[PDB]
């Protein structure tokens, strides 16, 4: 079984990720980081998979779906475990989707809230790619959906380990867009 990882961007310290079905920020560089990391592979003729909840899939703009160069896995409790096309798979669970995929190097859980909060405690998930976002006044930002992540049982890895994981991908420190400041982090289980 290939390595599964959670990729998310959240605002400290309450780890908020959204407000009424949409993200409370537009971080141009973070968006680019998300695309490169979930797309790049190390071995030839392989591709990564992106697993998401049905609601997240529907929120993605028509021309951006499915996410290009990646296998899109959409999760719903009403779906049968079946391959829709070359890039789209419907599944009722992550373990069921892993049995249908082929030539998949890395798997990335990309949201949303219900998906994160109920897969963070799944043994299949071994890595957390959290983009920690800081703001002068976090409470000033409208938020209603948060992450229920027990980071207590996780360990913040050194930047060098994240660099190894992302390869030649540029990792900048304290990226400042507007009033937001963020960093890319890698987490592993205790
Ligand atoms: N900052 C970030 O990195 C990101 C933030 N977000 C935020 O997340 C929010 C949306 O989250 P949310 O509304 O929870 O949407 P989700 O993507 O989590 O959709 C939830 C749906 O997924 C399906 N599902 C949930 N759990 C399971 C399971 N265990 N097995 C199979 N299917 C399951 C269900 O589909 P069904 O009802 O059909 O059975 C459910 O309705 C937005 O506000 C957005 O801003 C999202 C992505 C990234
Ligand atoms: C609301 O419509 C959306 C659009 C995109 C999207 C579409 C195209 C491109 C090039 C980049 C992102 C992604 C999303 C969701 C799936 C996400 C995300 C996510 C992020 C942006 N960063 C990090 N770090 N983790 C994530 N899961 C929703």
């Amino acid at each position: 079984k290939p390595n599964v990882a959670i990729i998310v961007a959240a605002l400290k310290p309450a780890l908020g990720i959204g407000y009424k079905g949409k993200m409370p920020w537009r971080l141009r560089k973070e968006i680019r980081y998300f695309k490169d990391v979930t797309t790049r592979t190390t071995k030839p003729n392989t591709r990564n998979a992106v697993i998401m909840g049905r609601k997240t899939w529907e929120s993605i703009p028509q021309k951006f779906r499915p996410l290009p160069d990646r296998l899109n896995i959409i999760l719903s409790r009403s779906y049968e475990n079946e391959i829709i096309d070359d890039n789209i798979i419907h599944a009722s669970s992550i373990e069921s989707s892993l049995n249908l995929v082929s030539d998949v190097e890395r798997v990335f859980i990309i949201g949303g809230a219900e998906i994160y909060n109920e897969l963070i405690n799944n043994s299949l998930v071994s890595h957390l790619l959290i983009t920690e976002i800081e703001h002068p006044s976090p409470e000033s930002i409208e938020m209603d959906t948060f992450l229920k992540f027990p980071l207590e049982s996780w360990t913040k890895q050194p930047k060098s380990e994240l660099q190894k994981f992302v390869g030649d991908t540029v990792l900048e420190d304290d990226i400042k867009e507007g009033d937001f400041t963020y960093n890319y982090t890698l987490w592993t289980r205790k």
